[PDB]
């Protein structure tokens, strides 16, 4: 029933709002919108970073400090996604090991997805949107550290061309979470059952919310390939970094 | 409109039949014992391979894959030209689309000739076991296994040739290929192709919920298979310096 699908869609939207502080709506307004109330601090070079470190406080080489800050934010994002996942109908009733498996393999795909919401072609909103770090400044960090954000920007530019909103993304990230092809899964059936229902909800959502955008559903699904490729090359970029940035309690938090 | 999309489905099925002489319908008939077709000779060890070679082994098998891949590129190229709007695209983009599409198509269609236990070879005259392929010398016993693992999952979708004709068309017309000059005419064609796939799947598989979505997600599997495979070919290039990729395949890889 369309009624049940639209019910599922609104439920996911409501939970997404409750779980993620900085939404796309709020981030687009900050980046370029009729919001001129407050203004992010711009970080475009080394001096502005130092300047940004004193005013806004972050709760040793510059390129390393930035890397570690990304790790801290990554860890915060995991917990927000984890909370969101619990609201997806059926999710908590899955085998406990499968829940952990889906989250483990899914978080990065979602992190890169939602990061696009905070990006344009020229930079990324940082620290709850109190800041703005430029694409150029990130490009110039060093020999290993100057490459990890560029692929994310490249994906975002393309992904953002789809012009999805929060209500669209809520269902999309749920589809991502309930993938039955994650390795080590024990009971693939109810996962695929839920994803099929989420997929139906996403399709109707896109058809109602973007009636003039032909085949948007298909094109969104095709992006999942871009995401998986980006996750894979990221872990690959981290293995090389591990052989440069060669605290024991900190390395536990960031395993 | 329904009618226009159905007419597109038929045209692509028609050209598929004309371009690919070993179809999935035929492959299944050979693999399951149907009387429409004849049973293959089975290659499972060195001696059966020796007995089979009427109509180094690891190398010979590897070259057999090369010739078959080259033959496949040719058939895919013939098929592509039938895709409405494809030949009217910038020539450089035609080359680019073929360059990045062929292998994804090859591994897709190779599943049609596979079951959990092996693969049809030499136009269905032969059947080479999965196990025999693993037993090959260290740099050659690796390349087939992930194709099998893909095939076992891809085959679970139960697509037939008329489904595959459209899906492969969708693959060729990907606007996201590296170095494309005019993305928009390509994406306009793929959009019409995707609509045609969607309707085909829902008419041909009415009981199969979100098959369209599940099929598209398989393109992720394909792209990883290509990447894995390239890395594996680089190993072989460095070990066997007396050996040579086919020029057509050399040109494609880059
Ligand atoms: C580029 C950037 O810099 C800051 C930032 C920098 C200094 C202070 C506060 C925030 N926030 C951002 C936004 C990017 C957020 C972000 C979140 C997660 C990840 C993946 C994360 C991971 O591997 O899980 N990672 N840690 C290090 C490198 N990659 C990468 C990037
Ligand atoms: C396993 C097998 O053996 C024979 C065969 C063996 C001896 C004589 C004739 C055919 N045909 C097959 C099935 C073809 C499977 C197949 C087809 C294409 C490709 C890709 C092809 C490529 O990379 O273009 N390749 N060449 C070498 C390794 N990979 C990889 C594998």
């Amino acid at each position: 029933e369309s009624a049940d699908l639209r019910a599922l869609a609104k439920h996911l939207y409501d939970s997404y709002i409750k779980s993620f502080p900085l939404t796309k709506a709020k981030a687009r307004a900050i980046l370029t919108g009729k919001t001129t109330d407050k203004s992010p601090f711009v970080i475009y070079d080394m001096n502005s970073l130092m300047m940004g470190e004193d005013k806004i406080k972050f709760k040793k080489e510059v390129a390393i400090r930035i890397f570690q800050g990304c790790q801290f934010r990554s860890v915060e994002a995991v917990q927000e996604i984890t909370e969101y996942a619990k609201s997806i109908p059926g999710f908590v009733n899955l085998d406990l090991n499968d829940q952990v498996t889906l989250l483990k393999y899914g978080v990065h795909e979602i992190i890169y997805t939602m990061l696009a919401s905070l990006m344009n072609k020229d930079g990324v909103l940082i620290s709850e949107g109190q800041g703005f770090m430029t694409r150029e400044f990130l490009k110039s960090l060093r020999k290993p550290f100057g490459d990890f954000m560029e692929p994310k920007f490249e994906f975002a530019v393309k992904f953002n061309a789809l012009e999805l909103d929060d209500s669209d993304l809520a269902i999309f990230i749920a589809v991502i979470i309930l993938s039955g092809d994650r390795p080590g899964l024990l009971n693939v059936k109810p996962i695929e059952d839920i994803q099929d229902n989420l997929l139906q909800a996403l399709e109707l959502q896109l058809k109602l919310n973007h009636p003039e955008s032909s085949q948007l559903f298909a094109k969104l699904l095709q992006k999942m390939t871009d995401l998986r490729q980006i996750v894979t090359e990221h872990v690959q970029l981290l293995q090389v970094i591990k052989k440069t940035e060669t605290h024991p309690l900190l390395q536990e938090i960031y395993k």
